DNA sequence: AGGACCC
DNA sequence: TGGGTCCT
């Protein structure tokens, strides 16, 4: 149980991909898909005139003016789109993660020693690649590592193909040794297009980064902290004295992060599951007045009501969030948690004032549930 | 409850 | 600055 074979399956322009599946006719036109003043994402046609993800509407539209956008507010359809992939991912092998909606690492190890014992010593000498080899690496047969890649690459291969005959998805694919290198590999060609990293191009792939922030691990109070100390690029993490950083970072940041910039990442692919939580948020300008603004908390109710039976299990626990007012202090929201009573698990209504009594406890209203048995 | 990370 | 995970 020591070397692993990790896909990371990455979907091309989610959201966009699943709005040109609902209306064909946004099919050749430029497509963003908007949530508030944001374009979250656009599909690829839209990237190739200036839009970016995550850029203003406006901004969105001087740079192309001729811009479709769809309404993204109600994920419903996104997320129904997003367990079908997963679910499909898990047929091929059981232990598959999700990173958000359009993100899933499966473990391939077992999968590929099954594969490679089926083999004659005639035909593996025959095995191929799917799909691109990172840094253009030469491939050499006789490494069992670079064969259970090429094995992982094929199964990648059936996995996007599959995706795309049952589902109507395409995606991109990163096949590596371990979960940070799938997840930075599977990026490098892009869309729809795969790519096999080989151990001895993950220097090369490492470096390719231009700042540490860009490591998988690494978030923005991170980097912060690590350029407060001198530290901008993966090589200056790599050198850098392991000891200071033990002494500011805590002993398990600084040992995980920094065997992060060497390409080492130990985490095990996890098995999501069913998710832990149900929510569904509002924005609004500052239009929670303190008041009156408890209808919002009753249609968020009735969404997450209908999810959170379909699901088959029930959640003990029901929590309120919100954003205070005026100025933007960069980390702030407010949550109000206590357990749902068992005469009320197992008519709306009595769960409408609990929410409000909490309410009454403390620009954004949520409400989730989450503690599912 | 809140922090820090992810998409 | 519309979701989700897990750690402190
Ligand atoms: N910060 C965000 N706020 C709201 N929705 C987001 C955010 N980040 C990502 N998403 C949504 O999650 C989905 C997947 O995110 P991801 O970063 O993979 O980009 P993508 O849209 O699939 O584009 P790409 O082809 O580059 O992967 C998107 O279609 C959108
Ligand atoms: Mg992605
Ligand atoms: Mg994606």
């Amino acid at each position: 149980a020591s070397s692993r074979v990790i896909v990371h399956v990455d979907l091309d322009c989610f959201y966009a991909q699943v709005e040109m599946i609902s209306n064909p006719e946004l099919k050749d036109k430029p497509l963003g898909v908007q949530q508030k003043y944001l374009v979250v994402t656009c599909n690829y046609e839209a990237r190739k005139l200036g839009v970016k993800k995550l850029m203003n509407v406006r901004d969105a539209k001087e740079k192309c003016p001729q811009l479709v956008l769809v309404n993204g507010e109600d994920l419903t359809r996104y997320r129904e789109m997003s367990y079908k992939v997963t679910e499909l991912l898990e047929e091929f092998s059981p232990v598959v993660e999700r990173l958000g909606f359009d993100e899933n690492f499966v473990d391939l190890t077992e999968m590929v020693e099954k594969r490679l014992q089926q083999l004659q010593s005639d035909e593996l000498s025959a095995v191929t690649v799917s799909g691109h080899v990172y840094n253009n690496q030469s491939i050499n047969l006789l490494d069992v590592l670079h064969i259970r890649l090429l094995v992982g690459s094929q199964i990648a291969a059936e996995m996007r193909e599959a995706m795309y005959n049952q589902l109507g998805l395409t995606g991109c694919a990163g096949v590596a040794s371990n979960k940070l290198l799938a997840k930075l590999v599977s990026g490098v060609f892009k869309p729809n297009q795969q790519t096999v990293l080989l151990p001895e191009s993950c220097q090369h792939l490492i470096h390719s980064l231009n700042h540490i922030k860009e490591i998988p691990g690494i978030g923005y109070k991170t980097a912060k902290c690590l350029e407060a100390l001198g530290i901008n690029s993966v090589r200056d993490l790599q050198t850098f004295s392991p000891k200071i950083l033990e002494k500011e970072l805590g002993i398990s940041v600084a040992q995980r992060i920094q065997k992060l910039s060497f390409g080492e990442d130990n985490s095990p692919v996890i098995l999501s599951g069913p998710p832990q939580s149900f929510s569904e948020e509002d924005s609004f300008k500052k239009c929670s007045s303190e008041v009156e603004a408890k209808n919002k908390i009753e249609e968020l109710l009735a969404s997450l009501l209908n999810r959170v039976c379909q699901d088959g299990r029930k959640p003990h626990t029901v929590r309120l969030i919100i954003r205070r007012y005026s100025s933007e202090k960069h980390y702030g929201r407010e949550s109000r948690q206590c357990p749902i009573p068992s005469h009320v698990i197992q008519v709306m209504t009595p769960m409408v004032d609990i929410l409000m009594k909490l309410f009454r406890n403390m620009t954004l209203l949520s409400v989730c549930f989450c503690n599912l048995k």
